[PDB]
């Protein structure tokens, strides 16, 4: 069994490198961030133009929705975050409080909180409400690449250049375990599995892991790719086949069979590195975004 994807809709509009590509969880829409400084949307079945999200004083690292599809976070270099509502465009609150630039960020499933994460090595846990800092974790020696919450919102896992992948309890913000395999190469994004219960990361010798939380055990390993320098998102793609899709520093999307770690799929036609990749909640539906050469979206389908 293999999948099928190809080239169906390419979006043009971002006047620099693109950082992030979303789907919203109601699988509408499609949120990119870029070093732009700018949120675009798009329609998530035709790659329409949608709306320019505007307000951010540098360079945006990532975007991500909360659960209703109603709010985009952002997380940028002019180190704040900003929570917008969507359809009306508006910026509901600036959460000011890291010392360096955000690289990453995430609603929890109850969307009243916010976790991010910064080159001032520290994980951070907002209100939404509020737009308050609740808890700052000094959570890794190097800068935090990704940050997510798992299925209830009660961890947290988080990365860094360091080389480690840890986990944190959201009530208590204590450390409950420490990633890491023989190597130590830099941990470039990491993210609990759909349903909660394994966390896929990436590192920087070219190499996607996907581990068992609780055991503290490394299941699988997907290889083939090229990211040995950008923080390269990696997803689960589950609306028809069980796959790993990434991006790749060869301007490639790479798709895995996830139970035999096999590329079945190698997506051509970015001319920069696919830094981003997103996969939609219900239509086999891949989101591929490139760098500074390219500065487009790309929207791929599979039937
Ligand atoms: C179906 C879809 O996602 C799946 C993705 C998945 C699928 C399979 C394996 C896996 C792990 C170890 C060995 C092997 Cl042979 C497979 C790991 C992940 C999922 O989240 N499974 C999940 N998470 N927590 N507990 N079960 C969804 O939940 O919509």
């Amino acid at each position: 069994v293999k999948p099928n994807y190809a080239l169906k809709f390419t979006l043009a509009g971002h006047t620099k490198a693109v950082s992030s590509v979303k789907f919203s969880p109601n699988g509408e829409w499609l949120a990119s961030s870029s070093a732009d400084k700018l949120i675009k949307i798009w329609g998530a079945y035709d790659g329409k133009f949608e709306k320019t999200i505007s307000g951010h004083k540098l360079g945006i690292s990532d975007v991500a929705w909360s659960s209703d599809s109603n709010l985009l976070v952002s997380a940028s270099d002019d180190k704040t975050l900003k929570i917008w509502d969507v359809s009306s465009g508006k910026c509901l609150k600036t959460l000011k409080g890291h010392s360096n630039y955000v690289f990453c960020c995430n609603f929890n499933p109850q969307s009243n909180l916010i976790v991010s994460g910064s080159f001032d090595e520290s994980v951070r846990i907002w209100d939404v409400k509020t737009g308050k800092c609740l808890k700052t974790l000094p959570a890794h020696s190097d800068p935090v690449s990704a940050v997510h919450f798992n299925r209830d919102g009660s961890l947290i896992v988080s990365s860094s250049y360091d080389g480690l992948c840890r986990i944190w309890d959201t009530a208590s913000g204590q450390c409950l375990k420490t990633l890491i395999d023989d190597d130590n190469p830099p941990v470039s994004f990491v993210k609990f599995s759909p349903n909660g219960k394994y966390i896929l990361a990436a590192t920087l010798d070219n190499t996607l892991k996907l581990w068992d939380y609780s055991k503290g055990k490394c299941l699988k390993t997907y290889t083939g790719h090229k990211n040995e320098k950008y923080c390269i998102f990696a997803n689960f793609s589950v609306t028809g086949g069980k796959w790993i899709v990434s991006g790749s520093e060869d301007n490639l999307v790479y798709i895995w069979n996830l139970q035999t770690k096999e590329i079945v799929q190698k997506l051509q036609g970015h001319t920069d590195v696919v830094i981003s990749t997103a996969c939609h909640p219900t239509e086999n539906i891949i989101a591929s975004a490139a760098l500074e050469n390219d500065k487009t979206i790309k929207l791929w389908k599979s039937d």
